[PDB]
């Protein structure tokens, strides 16, 4: 496709999805947040045990199995909440209203938010945080404790460039007509934004409270296998996850998915 | 295909299964576990001697080796035990009855079992175990040992990602058109689900039973070559594999495979 | 495409670039800035702590991760200025005037500069330059100190290299039809004159002017960490980037791009 | 293709194959088994240097390498002895005879002989053994002694799984119709059989006759660079390859390729 | 494309080379000769450092990266020396006369050397022999001096089996149709003969007459960094070049191309 006839599929794909039924966008919200979550479950298998390989590279490849997760959005139409920002290109073509707009949004963020959840307890069942010698958990733990750390102005950043980079693999992904076309494009996109390190939501929300279950539910033999203990991870809260993550992320992907990306097509190949 | 037409094909292919002759799908059956027997030799033969490495490259390396029986089923049109599941969004609209959902069942995994130990056996007589200084025969015991340790609920869990995963995996290979289509869109779900350590019953059922024959019937030579005794692996047993593996993982399997993917998109697609 | 229809359609690239409304060409200017650094930073941080790897390996692989910017400008249609150079191919042929291609070039010119600028405000407002313990940022000022220390003869023929390479990627792109015609074909042409340090203007306004301001405003914990000091690059001026760097390099992309690939395609397949 | 019109164009090419003119299934053959040697020493190049590499990498990647030849039969349209195992398909349906499947089978093998001897004797007289200081010519003898010291009943697995491998890489690429399809689906499944060590025929003729003319006519220079001497592989005798090698692995490739594959198939979707 | 049609698009290609105008084919050779020195460049850059990684998949990844030159030559049509040896074939069937193929020949043959001078040219004034901290120039000069040391029927032999691999890598990208079927089926040819060190005329026309240019002319702070002096280099001459190195490869380029591919091809799919 054309750069106009890409921002033509995405308008008639943002009046699409923001017109469908509300509990069909519910439960494609629900799948879009275990993909999400079976992508970040492959990025933590990934990247175990790498801390005597070189940074780069092993961020890199953590990114590239991390774009599984995107691939299975897009080809199954799961309700992704950073995927969903682009329907804001409809909203300024005016072919779907502002309360149309807030209500996708608000509800693709819950489907998200109980997906990622259920794969959490899932994920928590299974004790895969005991694999590799318990090395599974401390990387969860590790990835999530400086997922915390950080200022409002740095997380609102790191996730605009987030979803700035999941908007454009995006797009990229209407350009191509075959499954390759659409899920080959994306690879890189992703593994830019996961071995960068910015921060995605619905990631996020897979990854804090996955943290945040270990810390509390940890047998002993878990914290002799790793050598640490709870106290070292005292910060993974979850008034301090929406807090110091949730909030300023969330701004962050909506800021970026909305402005730097979708509106600016729209203004450029289609306001005339 | 756009994913209302890939809810369509996986019906389509659903009714199809059920409904062929029980010769036919019984010789898919074996071809399907031999396709998967070759997966995990080869998944195998990609993690020997990689003690050094990083965990998780090793473990995505190993997976993206099992692509390949995953791939096999799906162009030579073998009856995979967990991708027969998906007939349960055939029986969801009604179109095939219990009774023949049942038998298809009980016949493929009749196949997978039957093609699973002739694989075994000519392992076996190829005298594949010695390979590498023992190395090979090492990798398989440890890996037949460390399934068979895991508790009910975490089987169970275990092999609910995995099949989830194997489906994603098919459900996915629909939208393809051409053959590199179908082939590459399952890599990264097939890679994920092995690196992962996620229990697949037809997998089990060949590596388990190589273990249990190897610890059986191995030469002393080889004993003396791995540093190791029959007596470190003393719960490789049949039925141990039975009651601790085999029952939860093709529950957990049964589970994922119908709920989560093939009853989800069946009422998402076509409940109305 | 067979190389007759490949300039063709390069002409028709150059006479449609050149008849945008300004605003046009100046929006997707910038976001072609924006995508040179989004994979300028995928460069770096696929490249750091690759102090351990050998030099070409970790160069091949920063190459083939800084793919992704020039992808993305061919698929979303922005404006580089080192590809608008081809448009000289319309000029040689007479449908487009000198003045028509100044203009363009100097829009094209200032949106990348604009699109650099705000990137790096961007990385920089993310606390970016502080990853991997302060290895990101120590990336970044041992690229920027690099590309200043080059005189005006290699510096002029380093920018015709890479703009040599990076019209001949956008070249061979035309003659792809699918998406993954375009995507693949342009990976080996940027990773090779990435990995070999080539010069290129839009580049090296996004990477320099990050490392002036990561010395202007690093805090001290970084120096400490990074065991260095803002003194030992202290020649990361602007002035001294604007005369050393960017004249000579700007002059070597125009004459490389133009001269190399351009004009010789319109004498072979158009002169008559 | 569907596998049904796989089996169809499986039954087609078999008996296109069979009625081909002599002359041109022997020269066929002979570029066929000069592919073959090509694949092996792709294979022997990739794997030197790689005594301290991962025995699971190191494989695989030299597999990969391997792909090269069979790509090189499949596009090119020469007759490969295990490939043309599966024109007994056309035997089953009656379609040809007995004394064409024995003719084409004899030809073939000549054909292919001829074929390996001639990249031999090349390969000689480039002086390629003293690669990397000898360490080329010591992975060829290496290689090659162990293949010779393998028993009968290991000898037969090890070309049965071998040619089951070959043979369900051809046949998945009657399903592709690009060429690049038919290309990439061939890797895998080569690269499993090599990593593997399972025993080819073709690559065997090539092999272990190289492997004798290094131990025979090496100058004592290599022998002095390798640190070691002609009397360490006092097995790898043209007698001793006939016997324990070539006549139990062709037996074997031809048990596997026609009972398992080829007629397998022919009962599943040919014989009603 | 079938093989019978793979012939008849040589036979076109052949026919429609020699018959084009001397200036086209003249600048087309020298831009076939800019393409073959980029790859040399990639290839260099990529093996740069290397001494402690394996030396097979070092020379695998390298041949990886010569590939690019190849794929610049078939996608831009520019007429590369080893490439229009399969003219022949159209000599064979009688569509070109003798003299037109020797014109064609000799100009191409000009032309390459041209393009491989002006770019030694171009990457002497670049200083890009100091890349690597003079690593780059020391591999340069390591590989111009192994080249100029095989004797003549090794540098034949050499020759022959390096066409061999061009001229099947560019007979197999006969069948492909889009630009990544043709681009991907040349990666694994050109790698082989890369990585296996075959000797190719117009590569050896950049990589030995650069050597001597970093012998002649580059500053001693090299040759401290190195370690090394020129007299290590004392065989690196330009007659020492043409003689043991020039003219057996070129004539063992030309009867590989010929005897091997064009010829025998012809036979099979144009004689009769």
């Amino acid at each position: 496709l054309l750069p106009a006839a890409m921002a033509k599929v995405a308008e008639e794909a943002g009046v699409y999805k923001a017109t469908k039924h509300p509990l069909k966008t519910f439960y494609l919200a629900i799948t879009a947040g275990v993909f999400i979550s079976i992508a970040f479950v492959f990025y933590i298998t990934a990247t175990t045990g790498t801390g005597t390989m070189p940074f780069g590279m092993a961020k890199l490849v953590g990114g590239i199995c991390f774009s599984l997760g995107l691939i299975l959005c897009v080809v199954c139409g799961a309700d992704l909440f950073t995927s969903t920002v682009l329907i804001v290109v409809a909203k300024a073509s005016g072919r779907i209203t502002w309360g149309q707009l807030a209500k996708n949004w608000l509800n693709v963020y819950f489907g998200n938010l109980v997906g990622a959840l259920l794969f959490v307890l899932l994920m928590w069942l299974s004790g895969e945080y005991m694999t590799a010698n318990g090395q599974w958990g401390l990387n969860v733990l590790q990835t999530a404790d400086h997922k915390v750390h950080h200022t409002f102005i740095e997380a609102v950043c790191l996730g605009i460039l987030a979803n700035l980079m999941v908007c454009l693999a995006v797009w990229m992904s209407y350009s191509g007509r075959s499954l390759m076309d659409k899920a080959f494009i994306m690879v890189l996109p992703v593994a830019m934004f996961v071995a960068s390190g910015f921060e995605h939501s619905i990631a996020n929300m897979f990854m804090i409270p996955m943290g945040i279950v270990i810390r509390d539910f940890a047998s002993p033999e878990f914290w002799t296998a790793v050598g640490s203990a709870p106290e070292n991870f005292s910060h993974l809260t979850v008034m301090n996850f929406i807090t110091d993550n949730l909030i300023p992320v969330t701004i962050g992907n909506i800021i970026g998915g909305g402005l730097l990306v979708g509106l600016t097509y729209w203004v450029i190949y289609l306001r005339e």
